[PDB]
């Protein structure tokens, strides 16, 4: 019996503040496929809810005591009831927050420019000379420093050599793989939203793993289930479908 708070983070084509000449407040000034949800969601479940973006902008990693930051943390401290983003669901993760079902599938794979001989994850790690990394305390971070698979704990050892190696955001990753002869590890979603809006672009080789995004809630809420329950009829109605398309515009690359 009150309005839900909702913790999330600015990532296009997820979150965005909407362009506008007049002065926007409270979730107004948001727009993307994860507000759409949000607005599905709460209309199906019937709740009210006001976006807050998490303080430290991160989706969530431990160190090395145990303890969490980002949205997983707004979680857990039950800062927050909902959160909204392209998070996934990790068995890790699991322990500490509740995930629903997934409303998106995707994997990691490679983000890299065209006209290269490289074509694997294996060429990165075979060689020293282009540098490779990934986002910061993100799940792909995790990825590869938990991995137990000789080449990706490798990788993990020259990501963590280099000082520049891991970036803050997407949008530093994606830079310096402008600027740079630099490949980077990066979830196969926003791979398909910049190869398409980016022709120099493209993604290496596949999906280097298979996972999912879903709505974290804290341990126990009664709306991790009702939530599912909603997701799935959105995706009877085929609304993920049409949001997906919606955000995801279409490559314009010959
Ligand atoms: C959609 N973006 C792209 C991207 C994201 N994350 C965060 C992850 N979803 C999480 O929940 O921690 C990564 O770790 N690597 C990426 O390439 C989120
Ligand atoms: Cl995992
Ligand atoms: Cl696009
Ligand atoms: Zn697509």
């Amino acid at each position: 019996n009150r309005s839900l708070i909702v913790t999330t983070l600015l990532e296009e084509p997820f979150v965005m503040f909407r362009k506008s000449d007049r002065t926007l407040y409270g979730n107004d000034r948001f727009e993307g496929y994860c507000i759409d949800l949000l607005k599905e969601l709460a209309h199906i479940l019937g709740f009210s809810y006001e976006i807050r973006l998490v303080e430290d902008g991160k989706y969530g990693a431990q160190d090395d005591k145990g303890q969490w930051n980002g949205m997983v943390k707004e979680l857990i401290d039950h800062k927050a009831d909902l959160a909204v983003a392209p998070l996934t669901i990790t068995h890790v993760r699991e322990k500490a927050i509740d995930f629903s079902k997934p409303f998106m599938t995707l994997g990691v794979s490679i983000l890299y420019r065209k006209g290269t001989p490289i074509d694997s994850a294996d060429d990165l790690a075979k060689q020293t000379k282009i540098e490779y990394g990934a986002v910061k305390d993100g799940a792909t971070m995790t990825f590869f420093k938990k991995s137990k698979i000789s080449t990706f704990e490798k990788m993990w050892a020259f990501m963590s050599s280099k000082p520049s190696a891991l970036v803050k955001n997407n949008e530093e990753g994606i830079q310096r793989t402008l600027t740079a002869d630099y490949a980077l590890l990066m979830e196969s979603t926003t791979i398909e939203y910049i190869t398409q809006r980016n022709c120099n672009l493209t993604q290496i080789g596949g999906l280097i793993d298979s996972k999912g995004y879903g709505i974290g809630t804290p341990m126990g809420s009664p709306y991790r289930d009702k939530i599912t329950i909603a997701i799935l009829q959105l995706q009877e109605e085929d609304k993920l479908h049409i949001m997906k398309e919606k955000w995801w515009r279409g490559s314009g690359c010959p």
